[PDB]
């Protein structure tokens, strides 16, 4: 399963540079992107965290929690633990850790994984108002051995072009590291322009 991925990263990201490094945020957003597309995702926020970890944020439906009957487990523990706007695996086994947060019908579910490996099965830990997806995670230095360092003017190049290319959508770019805290917001406006 995923272990294949944990062995063989060149395979499933094309590289394990900086450029794999980066790949790891597209992979996620790009699963934002296509709620968006969907109709119900209207902004996202993607977040280089104190520690180089990436927090992607968005307010869509919320990755379907319900037991599958072919799987018999939740559909949110299956999009990051079995290999398939399919690579939220793959992130998941090249990360130290990831967790995920649902905000769906009033509650938030939560599961977190380590090194692809489920933690716990989903839990209901808070209630809440909103809607949406959350997806926070570390990527692995023993994968990522040339560099764990984000590229935040990379990383805003191309969400720029997001926003641009998914007119409508509100997308924005922080970065939240020591000296250097910056964030850039990008919307292209529809027929109301
Ligand atoms: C924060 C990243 C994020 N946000 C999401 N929102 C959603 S919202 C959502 C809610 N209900 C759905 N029902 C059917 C469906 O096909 N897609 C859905 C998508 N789904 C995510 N998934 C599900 C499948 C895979 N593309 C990942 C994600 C992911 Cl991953």
């Amino acid at each position: 399963g995923l272990e294949a991925v944990r062995k063989r990263p060149g395979m499933y990201i094309g590289s394990t540079s900086g450029e794999g490094l980066h790949h790891l945020v597209w992979e996620i957003v790009d699963n934002s992107i296509d709620e968006a597309l969907a109709g119900f995702a209207k902004s996202i926020q993607v977040i280089i965290e104190p520690d180089d970890s990436i927090t992607v944020i968005d307010d869509g439906r919320g990755i379907p929690v319900g037991i599958q009957a072919k799987t018999g487990r939740p559909a949110v523990e299956t999009v990051f633990t079995v290999l398939h706007g399919v690579g939220s695996s793959v992130v998941n086994a090249l990360s130290t850790s990831l967790d995920v947060r649902v905000y769906k019908d009033g509650k938030v579910y939560y599961q977190e994984y380590r090194r692809g490996a489920v933690v716990d099965d989903l839990k209901v830990i808070e209630e809440t108002d909103r809607h949406g997806t959350t997806v926070h995670f570390i990527p692995d230095p023993e994968i990522f051995t040339e560099t764990t360092v984000y590229d935040f003017d990379k990383l805003a190049t191309r969400v720029r072009e997001l926003a641009f290319l998914n007119r409508g959508l509100h997308i924005s770019i922080e970065d939240r590291r020591e000296g250097q805290e910056d964030k850039k917001e990008y919307h292209y406006e529809g027929l109301e322009h």
